[PDB]
């Protein structure tokens, strides 16, 4: 019964109304609209694609709600004006979806620049903001600071009276000063050693529109000032960040007290790090400008639109994330070990077809044509709500290039021989080799053996009919194949630079590969969804229209799914992840 929501970090969080105020009296309109239900948000800023780190981000705010049957805002943190980019909005949206989560609102943090003006005249009319005309290198050295350890001092600005700052913060606002001539800051105490309370900037002079006020603005908040603003204005009973912020708590909870509002719960969780990879947006920026992946959504890179579309199942990553936990530690965990999990989430979970990546065709001498064999196999052994299918044996199939070899001397090769029988899975008998042809480049393009229908195979094998009863084989136009995308777990540590780590095989691509023909039946019953994760805590429910959601296990080959690109006429097959974990090779 014990999940991430009731023990560790997320367990050991105060009880709606419990956490402490500065004024007392402000808890009651608090309970009133809260009604003493959770409310948590997860604020990302719009400005890029969301990567694997904020699937605990997401988890974390609005599973903790969902699980207190609370609700969780969805707010677009649009504080800084940007241009317009609607993609990184519905992109979040999605994602957020993807997961299996539900805002109860959308907001944005530039809804409440009208109230947020409106405070920062209230915190100056308490004598705890002041204008400032320092320059950027004058505020660094009022702050002991190119190294720190200085001195701090205060500059004559932060004498002024209230008369005077309120005037020059309503002159900034009317257009007065040119960007970077005025600063509103917050007055709390250079003599601090902490420093978020060296007197930080809550209000710049940009002359920038904003996508949602237009040119409304000249002047915008700060993160400094909008977080804990919006958190009280929005009701947040627990407001969750990343330990990364745990020093800005102090002034997080000073603000809202200068201007005497409900002070939020700001608590610190400690985030995912995933190693072997990039995730900042100017490195992936530059794979994807140079050629180097597809696109934001590459299977090779972890954004979560790149996850999504890889095959990796979301309810795979919200188990992942619960079995790491959730505490004031930070998760540190390789791309090798996340990619581990999802392979056994899979094989827990997913139908298991016959495909042949790089097929041969092969011929059975002493079989009719009328003959038909039908082999009928579940559609995974221990799992009867998944059923079964039927494959005809016929005289003709296909079998991997790679199950056959000419090397009669190779121990370690269990597969089809000249001297050698192989087993076909789930038919009555072995096959046995005959002859094979060659074409003119000395490639094999047929073998031709005997059925052994009249000392056990080392090995039996996946097959592909042909059968036109049966509309087999359905062919496959491109199966993309994924390995790492750098050599190292570390690239950015490589000499000279991340993209000379980058691994040359990171998408091998095969053409015209062969699939049983109840591949229709899979396609069209996804997702496949086994008992044991339909009555978990971690179920998610797919769109079933999606393409991702067309998972399965090729036997002795890997899991793939749909790509994005796929289509009924040109079939188009991501692998998700190897069958196995790496050996030595
Ligand atoms: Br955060
Ligand atoms: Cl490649
Ligand atoms: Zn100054």
């Amino acid at each position: 019964k014990r999940t991430m929501f009731n023990e560790g970090f997320l367990g050991d969080l105060h009880k709606v109304g419990e956490n402490p105020q500065a004024y007392p009296e402000l808890m009651k309109e608090h309970l009133e609209v809260t009604g003493g239900k959770v409310r948590t948000r997860f604020p990302p800023e719009p400005n890029g694609y969301l990567h694997i780190g904020h699937s605990k981000a997401i988890m974390v705010n609005f599973g903790y709600a969902k699980y207190h049957n609370g609700t969780c805002y969805l707010r677009f943190d649009d504080t800084n004006p940007e241009k317009e980019a609607p993609e990184y909005f519905e992109s979040i949206k999605r994602m957020v979806s993807w997961l299996g989560f539900k805002p109860w609102k959308i907001t944005y943090s530039s809804d409440y620049f009208d109230e947020l003006y409106r405070l920062a005249e209230v915190l100056i009319k308490n004598g705890k903001a002041y204008v400032c005309h320092c320059t950027a290198e004058e505020i660094k050295r009022g702050r002991g600071i190119g190294t720190p350890g200085g001195e701090r001092y205060a500059c004559k600005h932060r004498d002024q009276s209230i008369e005077q700052n309120l005037q020059e913060f309503r002159d900034m606002r009317d257009g007065k000063y040119k960007p970077g001539e005025a600063i509103l800051r917050m007055k709390q105490d250079l003599n601090s050693p902490s420093p978020q309370m060296w007197d930080l900037i809550a209000y710049r002079v940009l002359n920038a529109p904003h996508p949602r006020t237009g040119t409304k603005w000249r002047i915008y908040p700060t993160y400094d000032f909008t977080h804990c603003l919006v958190d009280s204005m929005e009701n947040i009973t627990h407001s969750l960040c990343t330990t990364e912020f745990y020093l800005s708590r102090e002034s997080y909870e000073w603000l809202c007290d200068q201007v005497h509002v409900f002070r939020p719960a700001q608590r610190e969780y400690g985030r995912l790090n995933i190693t072997g990879t990039v995730l900042s947006k100017r490195k992936i920026a530059q794979l994807v400008d140079e050629k180097f992946v597809r696109g934001w959504d590459d299977p090779r890179l972890f954004t979560l639109e790149a996850i999504r579309r890889r095959g990796v199942p979301p309810g795979a990553i919200l188990s992942f994330i619960n079995t790491l936990g959730v505490t004031t530690s930070t998760t540190n965990i390789q791309v090798v070990r996340f990619e581990s999990a999802v392979r056994k989430y899979l094989e827990d979970t997913t139908p298991r077809l016959m495909f042949v990546l790089d097929p041969v065709e092969v011929v059975v001498d002493n079989l009719s044509d009328d003959y038909e064999e039908l082999a009928t196999i579940p559609y995974r052994p221990g799992t009867p709500e998944f059923g079964e299918r039927t494959v005809p044996f016929t005289n003709k199939f296909y079998i991997e290039r790679s199950d056959f070899s000419e090397n009669v001397d190779d121990k370690e090769f269990f597969r089809l021989t000249p001297n050698q029988p192989v087993g076909l899975i789930k038919v009555s008998h072995t096959v046995s080799f005959k002859s094979l042809e060659k074409d003119e480049a000395g490639k094999i393009i047929r073998i031709h053996v005997n059925y052994d229908n009249k000392k056990k195979p080392k090995t039996y094998i996946q097959w592909v009919p042909i059968s036109s009863k049966y509309n087999s084989p359905l062919r496959v136009t491109e199966t993309r194949v994924y390995n790492q995308l750098f050599k190292s777990e570390n690239p950015s540590s490589h000499p000279e630079g991340f993209l000379k780590d980058i691994n040359p095989e990171s998408e091998v691509v095969y053409k015209e590969s062969v699939m049983e023909h109840n591949f229709g039946d899979v396609v069209k019953n996804s997702p496949w969804v086994v008992d044991s994760v339909k009555n978990s805590e971690f179920y998610v429910e797919e769109d079933k229209d999606s393409k991702e959601v067309c998972r399965f296990q090729a036997m002795r080959v890997g899991y793939f799914t749909l790509d994005k690109e796929s289509t009924t006429s040109k079939v188009i097959l991501n692998r998700i992840v190897s069958l196995k974990d790496a050996t030595s090779k």
